Order: structure tokens, then sequence, then C-alpha cells
């Protein structure tokens, strides 16, 4: 193992850069937004965060994108049918919210759908 130190750094789960469909100027697009998983603790849960690319704070100060993989309340694995390019795996992701249709690489997919399945339904419970 470690005798002297070793160090902080790797931490996420899985890192990857993911693709969510939004809307700015007109029409539909996609948009690469830096994606993280975390989780595997006793308290700390898991949760996927995303990185966007405003201008200036106007309307909000932090403009921060959060989905609660405990949230999902169910995902699938798509064939990269939607818009999004070839060559690739989209994936289906459903919350409480609302559905957001994303898209991954079929490189990273395979294990995504993997992972976040099995985060996301972890310990599911019902209140």
């Amino acid at each position: 193992g470690s005798s002297g130190s070793s160090g902080m750094g790797d931490g996420a789960v899985k890192q990857g850069f993911l693709y969510l469909q939004q809307q700015q100027t007109f029409g539909k697009k996609w948009r690469r937004f830096g994606a993280s998983l975390y989780g595997g603790s006793d308290c700390a849960l898991a949760r996927l965060e995303l990185q966007e690319g405003p201008e200036k704070p106007r309307r909000c100060e932090a403009a921060r994108k959060v989905i609660r993989l405990s949230d999902c309340l169910r995902v699938a694995e798509a064939g990269g049918e939607a818009s999004s390019p070839r060559d690739t795996s989209a994936f289906f992701l459903e919350t409480k919210e609302r559905l957001y249709l994303l898209a991954a690489p079929a490189a990273e997919r395979g294990d995504w759908v993997q992972a976040i399945c099995l985060l996301a339904f972890s310990g599911p419970s019902s209140g």
C-alpha cells in the first residue's frame, strides 16, 4: 500500500463527457457537459454533477446542474436513434422532475449504464 504519502485525486467512481440535449437560441441541439460519477460511501449518496458553459451571473450567480442518481426513476440503453450522431449509444434517464435524453459513446455507455444502474438503483426506498 502507501507507506509515506499518496495524495488525494481520483475520487469519482467513473469519469466521462456526456451530452445533454438543450435549447438556447433555437431548435434542439446537443451540448457537452463535464460529467462526474460520485458515490460509494456510508452516508454520502451517489449523484451526477454537470458543468455548463454560461456567459455571466445574471439570472443566477452559480449555474450548476446536478441529477441525483437515486432520483433516477428508471433508465434504459438506446442505440443512438435520437438526433445524436452515429457511432454512439444514447441512454434513457427518467427523474421525478422530467425525462432527460442524453447521449454517450458506445465505448463508455456500456460501463455507464452498468454503473449508473448499479448506483441509481442501489438501495431504493418507498416512503
